[PDB]
């Protein structure tokens, strides 16, 4: 019924990462159109139009609702579209949760990755896949998300996870400068 | 006063629902609280977890205590109805911080200093949640009015209120206007209602 | 002193290398050397890079190039006078020749130059190893970031990045472990030559 | 027409490239390209390959080339004389250009040539600018379809004679297509290092 906080100016999307991944913010559908000016708004079939300026065989959304758009007009353009829920209360996403997504991605075109704005939960898996599957450094994996997507990863506790799971713990970016549109403040209306 | 408009787009505030209603008394002066939420919202809210402003003033007669003054530190008037607090003889004033996150300014604080400085009778305070810019503005009272050290403002709200002050941008700025910045606490543990998520 | 107006070929493996990265960290603009009008009849329009292009881009982005360092060892390519009348401060920086990786005195210089300093351009002649070089030479010891991130960072904006072998090993000896060094990518296809033509 | 005789630069990796391989199967000689004295103000003199210095070391063996195949697109090079004065048949063969792998056509032509040094007639001299890709496609082309070897032995006899032998990935898998498996068809071998050229000279 209401449009995410802090998201009208989050930027639509990153860089294709590694020529592998498409990080993005959710997509809005037309029903939020009253809620959203023109200038700001991202709706499906803006994704379709961009790739069509690749193919993108899949779309991972990693949101835990189904109300910012129908899924339908992601697969009307030939995309399997697959929800992967992660474990929620602000946790990093678990050892099964990317399990899940790096075996969902190995029957791969581009792959896109949406949360709600495309930084944290989106960065860890694809930073995971990278070290796991195709044996990055989770050093250059981190950076590599944070060139294609700016700021990149910005929890701190999700950049510190990946360090112990694929590094040494020790050596995690301080949580990098955040961009205007990118605040935490629980009275902002 | 947008609480007796549209209801359509009003959803209750991320992270209210379980969040304590009230801390104890701070320093026998200050009473911190989360919002409070009218009776508009009780098809959003159990009845287990309403807060409306009558249970504030219930809860005033039973301390046998009156509250001189109410300052909200929120952006809006959406949540109750203000005369609900103002009909029972409780001076209400908004005090709308600096946003962005950041800390209340100096500006901020010299208002709410001199505002509070006119008023024994508690005075509330409420943020949302009641915890960040509520504790923040009532630590620089405190320390500016009633020549506490910070160490001993910030543990006081954290004892009166836990976690006390989380926002680890608001601690350290408080030890930097008075204290030395080095021996700011970092964030203390947070309780199961409060956590950050974006797809929460 | 400015060969670009006196009476050659442009150079080898150019007209198809990519002609600018993405602005890496928010700080730097890797690209190719521009070539300017005269060069003209040797290259066709949807293949030429001439210094107008560079600032049309400056003012796309509305992002000020405060300074542009140029790593080649010729002024025949463009005039400099044509990225100075733009407000941008004009360097020639050269380093050692002959295949060697930029020396400590090449990078000691390059840092103290982008001290001064709003995007920094970095180009040598298709802009990939000595550009990539200096850049994360840069963002390790003035930044202090990891030489992994660095490498990794400048491959993303200007893909594949460094792909001088020997490059990527020396940067991994002065920043890491030479252990460490990522292998050379696959040579890019805009590298390709046919030795007949 | 002979442009030896008109007017001007070396081919580039040349310099340092090596001069020749060993007889391929007693019976092919890869190299480079010669140049003629024409380039000496351009070419050390220990760097200089005359046509007289392919004739000394045919010498040198005691062995007689037939025929020399060219398949460099030019005649700037040196002079064909050079070569036909000693008795060796000389033949220019240019292949398709921009890349692509000598054809169907291309090696029809190669092995109709050759051929005839057995048939009327010795080693079969064959270069290209370097002497490697080219050269060596159409040597393994020849050695399968006329001698009935196996590509795998073909490419490998001449990553012996002439290391690291056909060194551009798209040559390799195209003779494993035409003539065993394409995936079976070695990697590129690491580019040689007379190869190595500094952007910014």
């Amino acid at each position: 019924n209401k449009i995410p906080p802090r998201w009208l100016n989050c930027p639509r999307r990153g860089q294709p990462v590694a020529g592998r991944f498409l990080p993005l913010k959710t997509m809005l559908g037309p029903r939020y159109d009253s809620q959203v000016a023109e200038e700001n708004r991202f709706h499906p079939s803006m994704l379709s139009n961009y790739l069509k300026s690749v193919k993108m065989g899949l779309l991972v959304d990693l949101t835990n609702t189904s109300r910012f758009y129908d899924r339908n007009d992601i697969e009307k353009e030939g995309i399997k579209y697959i929800k992967l829920q992660c474990k929620g209360h602000g946790e990093c996403p678990t050892t099964e949760n990317t399990e899940t997504f790096i075996r969902l991605c190995e029957r791969f075109e581009l792959i896109g990755v949406h949360c709600t704005h495309g930084f944290n939960r989106t960065g860890f898996l694809i930073c995971a896949f990278l070290v796991e599957k195709m044996d990055w450094s989770i050093e250059a994996a981190v950076a590599t998300f944070a060139q294609a997507r700016p700021p990149g990863i910005y929890k701190g506790d999700y950049l510190k996870e990946l360090f112990r799971r694929y590094g040494d713990i020790e050596e995690a970016p301080p949580p990098p400068l955040l961009p205007d549109w990118c605040f935490e403040d629980d009275e902002d209306e």
